[PDB]
C-alpha cells in the first residue's frame, strides 16, 4: 500500500511536533511492507512568507494527489496584523473548504496518569472513551441573510441553514465511525424547538436503518451539556450541527485532563481526510523544547484508522502514547502522575522506543 | 413595608414545600416587623381540575395585585393524555409570558457537605457562587423563518432573531444585579461569527458606562463551556442569550451537587417577580413527606432580595439553608455527606430552628 501523505506543518510548534509524527509514522508502518510517501508543503505564514498567500496553489495540488494530509498549525504575530484576507488562518480554512471536508472528530479518552490532573473526579472519568463529530459545513456560521435591520438597525438576524444533503452525510459518517468503534451512536440535537433539528433527528432516525448494529439514541443539546461532566462515559459517539459540536467539543476538551494532547480529524464520504493537532501553534515557545507531541501522534494514528483502515498500526502508535504517559513524560504542560519533564524530541524517542 | 404575595403551590410536591417555604418566610419577617400577605391561587393540574385551564382567569388577578409571585411546582401524570395548553406546563409559561418576564437567574452555590456529590474535583467548585442570567423572549428560539423549503423540501432554516430592546433590557437587569453582588459580570456571547453577537456586545458595552463600579468582561459560549468546569469559581453574574443561556444553565446545574435544590426567579425590568425551585412536583412522592423543601425555600430567600430589597432576610435564610446542611440533614434525595434523613416538615422545623 503505497499512502501518499501531505505533510504541512506550518507556523510555530507546526514543525516541531509534526516532526515527531512522521518519526512515529516512518517506525509503525516501514517493517512489514507499507510504502509511504512524504511531499511537504507551505500553509498559513510559512506560506505568506514564501508565496505571499496563506493557501499556495501548488498547495491544493500537492494535496489534490495525497492520500489525507498530515497537518500542524498556523498563525503568528508576524502575519496577526496584515490584511485577513491574508492571514494564516484564512488559509486553513479554505484548505477545507477547497477538500470538501465536512465532518470534525474530536475524540476524547481518559489516561491513567492524568486523571489527578481532570477537573472531574477519578470515578467521574477514568472510562471515558468518546468521539465529537461536529459538522463543519452548515449552521448559523454559514446562514445568510445575517445583518442588522432597519428601522435604525435595532434589528438583527443569523440564520441558521442546512441543506438535506449536509445533515444527510455527516450523519452516515457518524454511524460508519460508530459501527467500527463500539456501535453506539447518540444524536444530539435540539428537535423540539428547532426546525433543523426537528429534520435532522429524523433523518438519524432514517439512517439507523441502514446500520441495524449501532445502537442509536437521541439526546438534546442542552442535556448533553451536563451528561459530559456527569457521565461522560455512558458515550460511545455523539454527532451533532456545527455550532453544537462547538460548544459542545470545547466543553468535553477538559474532562480528561488531557487537553493539550487532543488529536483532530477533518472528514468527509470518501476515506480521505485531515489530521491535525487540536492544539495551536503557540509561536512564542517555538524551538524551545516544549511544544508536545503526543496531539499530532495521536492525529496520525487517527489517520492510519479513517484514512487507511491500519487499525492494528493505529492501536499500537495509540498505546505508545499510553504507556510513555504511563511512566509519567510530559513536556511541562500536561500535569502526569509522578511527572517528568523531558523535550519534544527526547519524548518521541520515548514513544519510537516503545513501538518494538 | 407592607407585601403582598401571591402564592401558587401547584402540583405533587408543590403544596408541601410551599408550606415549608412559607413557615420560613413567616417566622424570618416576623422578628422585625415586615408585614405580609400571602394570596394563594390555583396553577397547573390544580387549575385544571378546577377550571378545565392550567392558568386560570382569577390567578392571573391575583398575580398582578401581588409585588411578587411564590411557585410551587406543576404537573402530573393525571393529565398526561390532555392536549398540551390543558396541561399543567403551560400556566408557568403562561404566567411567565403574561407577566412579561423576560430573565431567567439560575444561581449556582457551592454547600460545603454537597461536594461529594458533585462530578467536579471539590477543589473546582468548593467556591461557586454565581448566577447565569438568561434571555427568554428572543433568540434562535422565537425567530422567524422556520421552515423547510423545496427542492424536495431539503432546506430547513431556524432564524436566530433579537431586537435591541429585547437586548438592552436585559443586559440591563444583569449590571443591576452584578450591582448588588460581588459586582463583577461577564457577557457571553459568540460575537466571533453572529451578527446577533456583535450588537449584543456592543450594547453591554455601551451599557457598561451606566454601571462604572462592576466589572465587564466579554467570554465566547464555547470558552464558557470550558470555564464552567475548569474554573467555575471566577464567574459572579453571567448574562448571555437564550439558546446560550439554555445550555449554560444546565451545564452548570451540576458542578455543585445541589441540582434537587437550586433556586430560580424570572424578573423583568421593574422588581416584580416569579421565583419557584429549579425541580419539578415529583408526584411519585407527593405527599409521602419525602420532598426537599430547599428548593422553595432558597427561592423565598431570592424573592426577599430582588423584590423587596431585605438584603439581610435573604442571608438569614441562605445561612439556616447552608447550616442544617452542614449537619448532614436531607430528606432522602440529596447526598448529603454524613447524612440523616428526615422529613419535608422535619428539615423545615430544622431550618426555623437554625434561625432563632
Amino acid at each position: 500500500m503505497k499512502m501518499k501523505l501531505a505533510v504541512l506543518p506550518g507556523d510555530g510548534i507546526g514543525p516541531e511536533v509534526m516532526d515527531a509524527a512522521i518519526r512515529v509514522l516512518k517506525t509503525v508502518l516501514d517493517n512489514d511492507g507499507h510504502e509511504a510517501v512524504f511531499e511537504n508543503a507551505l500553509i498559513g505564514g510559512a506560506a505568506i512568507d514564501e508565496a505571499g498567500t496563506p493557501l499556495p496553489e501548488e498547495t491544493l495540488d500537492i494535496c489534490r494527489r495525497s492520500d489525507a494530509i498530515l497537518l500542524g498549525a498556523v498563525g503568528g504575530p508576524k502575519w496577526d496584523h496584515n490584511p485577513a484576507s491574508l492571514r494564516p488562518e484564512k488559509g486553513l480554512l479554505g484548505l477545507r473548504k477547497e477538500m470538501g471536508l465536512f465532518a470534525n472528530l474530536r475524540p476524547v479518552k481518559a489516561y491513567a496518569t492524568l486523571l489527578n490532573a481532570s477537573p472531574l473526579k477519578r470515578e467521574r472519568v477514568e472510562n471515558v472513551d468518546l468521539v465529537i463529530v461536529r459538522e463543519l459545513t452548515g449552521g448559523l456560521y454559514f446562514g445568510r441573510p445575517s445583518e442588522r435591520r432597519g428601522p435604525g438597525e435595532n434589528e438583527v438576524v443569523d440564520t441558521l441553514a442546512y441543506t438535506r444533503e449536509e445533515i444527510e452525510r455527516i450523519i452516515e459518517k457518524a454511524f460508519q465511525l460508530a459501527q467500527i468503534r463500539r456501535k453506539k451512536l447518540a444524536s444530539v440535537d435540539k428537535a423540539n424547538v428547532l426546525e433543523s433539528s426537528r429534520m435532522w433527528r429524523e433523518i438519524a432516525e432514517e439512517t439507523a436503518k441502514k446500520y441495524p448494529d449501532v445502537e442509536l439514541s437521541h439526546m438534546l443539546v442542552d442535556s448533553t451539556s451536563m451528561q459530559l461532566i456527569a457521565n461522560p462515559g455512558q458515550f460511545d459517539v455523539i454527532v451533532t450541527e456545527n455550532m453544537f459540536g462547538d460548544i459542545l467539543s470545547d466543553e468535553a476538551s477538559v474532562i480528561t485532563g488531557s487537553l493539550g494532547m487532543l488529536p483532530s480529524a477533518s472528514l468527509r464520504s470518501d476515506r480521505f481526510g485531515m489530521y491535525e493537532p487540536v492544539h495551536g501553534s503557540a509561536p512564542d515557545i517555538a524551538g524551545q523544547g516544549k511544544a508536545n507531541p503526543l496531539g499530532t501522534v495521536l492525529s496520525a494514528a487517527l489517520m492510519l484508522r479513517y484514512s487507511f483502515g491500519l487499525e492494528k498500526e493505529a492501536a499500537a502508535i495509540e498505546k505508545a502514547v499510553d504507556d510513555v504517559l504511563q511512566d509519567g513524560y510530559c513536556t511541562g504542560d500536561l500535569q502526569v502522575a509522578n511527572g517528568k519533564v523531558v523535550s519534544t524530541i527526547e519524548l518521541t524517542d520515548r514513544l519510537i522506543e516503545k513501538l518494538n
